[PDB]
């Protein structure tokens, strides 16, 4: 059909992230479900090549915008790229360490949706809290959506992580997603998806087994008039 | 520790903004009021130089977190640090267009702040929106709060303007503060300051200035406990 149509039930999603880490190579498969209305929901992750040679933490932005509940107000734009599908590019940089890089494209088989991902993070400090795994939780954030010319958003944000020591790993996050298609599109006005995430370590034998919960929905902040109260 | 104590009152406040743009010197004078519970105030602001030389839009964050209303259940920083007083040291980095950094000192004098700025805004382009005076509004934004060690607290935020031809102008907005005491300051956690802003013209003021409405309140965003429920 067109846009949230297709997402008026409980749907499903498969996702295969192709990556690397200052140049070791590790292979993610997960999956997990969303159920109308959404904007709460749960993945299931499994590292194929066995243990992640980095903190999980920054993979929680790469194991699904589509299944953040939106207010009517707002056009819900990666709902409305399907059925043709949408495609991100993303790159989060990490203050004094390194800057992963990952391009995103989506595609609907029913009422499933499937990611392929690849992604680069490059110049990660051997000795830093994501290389020895001492980020503890993921600060919840107020992403901002914004227009982004006639056929794509862009996202940007503050991802926070909080370290052992007490202190905090701030990544950039900018994010670019496009729709796929010819036809024409609504671009959402300025708006905000408030993003809440909660990862959890599974039992896990050979294989990395993460859990991941994800609380997100969109709210708008708009203008004020009166200029003298 | 006190001080949030002493903003149950009313309170006015005074700003001296020393700048230069791309070699001119510019001075900006500004004043107001703000009442418990604040949150919602305004400012006069005047060029003290003839005319301004840039657009009065990317100046808006020139012209007082401690006017931001603060619910209970969030420690109010920039209230937490008086009377001894804070600074900030400000950048805001405009994307393909010049950088902003501000040195800020707070000082209390019984219910007035009088804050003192020097901002130097170099590398402007001389034919963009800001030069050429084409910013048209200022995005409402949720600016991110973060705790910086244990003095000092850290504001990051995306700062959009619309320009006159439909398009968006970014300033990346990273901003410091420092608490100007030797005793143990609370710091809050994590935390978000909605900031909605309107500049207009008083038409009884021949001189260049803006008249500036800021609504600006603190908000947090619970975490969630389980990674499946």
């Amino acid at each position: 059909e067109g846009g949230p149509a297709l997402f008026q039930s409980d749907m499903t999603f498969k996702i295969f992230i192709d990556g690397e880490v200052n140049g070791q190579k590790f292979t993610i498969v997960a999956d997990g479900s969303s159920k109308f209305p959404h904007g709460d929901f749960n993945v299931h992750a499994v590292c194929e090549t066995g243990k992640l040679p980095m903190s999980w933490k920054p993979i929680c932005h790469l194991i699904e915008p589509f299944f953040a509940r939106y207010p009517d107000g707002i056009s819900h734009f990666a709902q409305e790229c399907f059925p043709e599908g949408l495609s991100i590019d993303r790159t989060v940089r990490f203050e004094n360490d390194g800057t992963m890089t990952s391009h995103h494209t989506y595609e609907l088989d029913d009422t499933c949706v499937v990611s392929r991902i690849t992604v680069n993070c490059d110049g990660f400090q051997p000795d830093g809290p994501i290389m020895r795994d001492q980020l503890v939780d993921i600060l919840p954030n107020e992403t901002h959506m914004f227009p982004h010319g006639p056929n794509a958003v862009r996202q940007l944000a503050f991802i926070g992580f909080t370290t052992a020591d007490g202190g905090l790993m701030m990544g950039h996050f900018d994010s670019k997603m496009t729709f796929n298609g010819s036809r024409a599109i609504e671009i959402p006005g300025p708006h905000f998806v408030t993003i809440i995430t909660k990862q959890m370590r599974d039992t896990s034998d050979k294989r990395d087994h993460v859990c991941q919960r994800e609380v997100a929905y969109a709210h708008s902040v708009p203008r004020i008039t009166s200029a003298i109260g």
